[PDB]
């Protein structure tokens, strides 16, 4: 007698594993639909008997793994893990070297921009609340970041090899991030319009566009106003672990003790190569596999984040 059927698992959240019993017959595809085997697409190919036991990624096809796909991913995106698993076959076989005490990638495939998201965010007080990413999160941490990176891919609409943004991507990400309780208050005056105190929270409560120092927006800065005018406004109060300030790319100093990290690019509005800047004994600069130390920075920065607790403001009135 010949193997004719073996036993393997299907799962769409690599934790809730489902017994199949497979006909070596029939392709995969046959059987489960789309189906992946470690992000490789094994759809159009028949069973091999060293397959046994193996676990295999399904698309979720009725209520139950519909659920847990949301369970664990936090979208309805029937595009969703497709697009994950695509991307994994190619981020398993990049290469996370530890560069000045953090998990790094090696370059490949334009993705110096997640080099420079995943440096930062082993510095930031963050948490995911989608399963998939505070998982694979807690992995990469230790240089296991292969499933992380295909996953930042997927949320970001990124596949890989495509040309990337830092500031995109922690948006997309952050829709995900322990953000519910993060609180700014703004200060907001306009010589014809008036007085507002605004509020914002979650990912607006971190994330700024305008400019790069955090002292500035507690200071004042300008924002433009509905009437056509230039208002100013202040931050009052902040409540996050970190703050993200961003700006579009100019010179800036950069001075150890005053930040926690940030992303430097080089380049212009139709290209650019980001690379992670983050402060140990000196200033580091962190450029996939590369480091350089650095005793003073003046470059072109995009993105800078900063420490916070609870911060309130002694500006008066
Ligand atoms: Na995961
Ligand atoms: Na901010
Ligand atoms: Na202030
Ligand atoms: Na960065
Ligand atoms: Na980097
Ligand atoms: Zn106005």
């Amino acid at each position: 007698m010949e193997v004719k059927t073996i036993k393997v698992f299907t799962t769409v959240d690599n934790t809730n594993l489902h017994t199949q019993l497979v006909d070596m017959s029939m392709t995969y595809g046959q059987q489960f639909g789309p189906t992946y085997l470690d992000g490789a697409d094994v759809t159009k190919i028949k069973p091999h008997v060293n397959h046994e036991g193996k676990t295999f990624f399904v698309l979720p096809s009725d209520d139950t793994l519909r659920s847990e796909a949301f369970e664990y991913y936090h979208t309805l995106d029937e595009s969703f893990l497709g697009r994950y698993m695509s991307a994994l076959n190619h981020t398993k076989k990049w290469k996370f070297p530890q560069v000045g005490g953090l998990t790094s990638i090696k370059w490949a495939d334009n993705n110096c921009y997640l080099s420079s998201v995943l440096l930062a965010l082993q510095q930031l007080e963050v948490k995911f609340n989608a399963p998939a990413l505070q998982e694979a999160y807690y992995r990469a941490r230790a240089g296991d970041a292969a499933n992380f990176c295909a996953l930042i891919l997927a949320y970001s609409n990124k596949t890989v090899g495509e040309l990337g943004d830092v500031r995109e991507t922690m948006t997309h990400l952050l829709q995900h991030a322990n953000l519910e309780s993060a609180k700014r208050v703004l200060n907001v005056v306009c010589k014809h319009c008036g007085q507002k105190t605004t509020t914002l929270t979650g990912v607006e409560a971190v994330m700024y566009m305008g400019t790069l120092s955090y002292d500035n927006l507690k200071t004042g800065v300008s924002i433009p106003c509905v009437c056509g005018r230039d208002a100013t406004q202040y931050l009052v109060q902040q409540e996050s672990s970190f703050v993200m300030m961003s700006a579009p790319p100019a010179e800036y100093k950069l001075q150890q003790g005053t930040f926690l990290c940030a992303n430097e690019y080089t380049g212009n509005y139709q290209c650019g190569h980001y690379t992670h800047i983050t402060a140990k004994e000196t200033l580091y600069r962190i450029d996939g596999a590369h480091l350089t130390k650095m005793s003073e920075y003046k470059g072109p920065v995009t993105d800078v984040f900063y420490k916070e607790t609870s911060y309130t403001t002694t500006i008066l009135e």
